[PDB]
């Protein structure tokens, strides 16, 4: 599924991400835009052999099992394919674990390079929330 900007904001808000660990909703929408272009089915292979999955491009070396990343840890206890569903529940619950591990949203390279320090509130402007 490819989400609309406001559609995704509403879904993320209902799942408890607005101001989760101090990150306003606009940060999560900005990160999803540049990680996946709002597409739940997005996948990308990394140089080390791991793969990033879903709307928030969660990596298989640490967070999910895809059966082909040797030595990986599967800390969200989920198959990586569950992160590609049109239902974002699994991706949100795993993202909550990631953002609480110490480094905040700096774990998402696209957030650091393209959202951090910008007017992220613009990503929810005009939406009925
Ligand atoms: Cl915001
Ligand atoms: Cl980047
Ligand atoms: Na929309
Ligand atoms: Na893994």
């Amino acid at each position: 599924k490819v989400f609309g900007r406001c559609e995704l904001a509403a879904a993320m808000k209902r799942h408890g991400l607005d101001n989760y660990r101090g990150y306003s909703l606009g940060n999560w929408v900005c990160a999803a835009k540049f990680e996946s272009n709002f597409n739940t089915q997005a996948t990308n292979r990394n140089t080390d052999g791991s793969t990033d999955y879903g709307i928030l491009q969660i990596n298989s070396r640490w967070w999910c099992n895809d059966g082909r990343t040797p030595g990986s840890r599967n800390l969200c206890n989920i198959p990586c394919s569950a992160l590609l569903s049109s239902d974002i529940t699994a991706s949100v619950n795993c993202a909550k674990k990631i953002v609480s591990d110490g480094n905040g949203m700096n774990a998402w390279v696209a957030w650091r390079n393209r959202c951090k320090g910008t007017d992220v509130q613009a990503w929810i402007r005009g939406c009925r929330l």
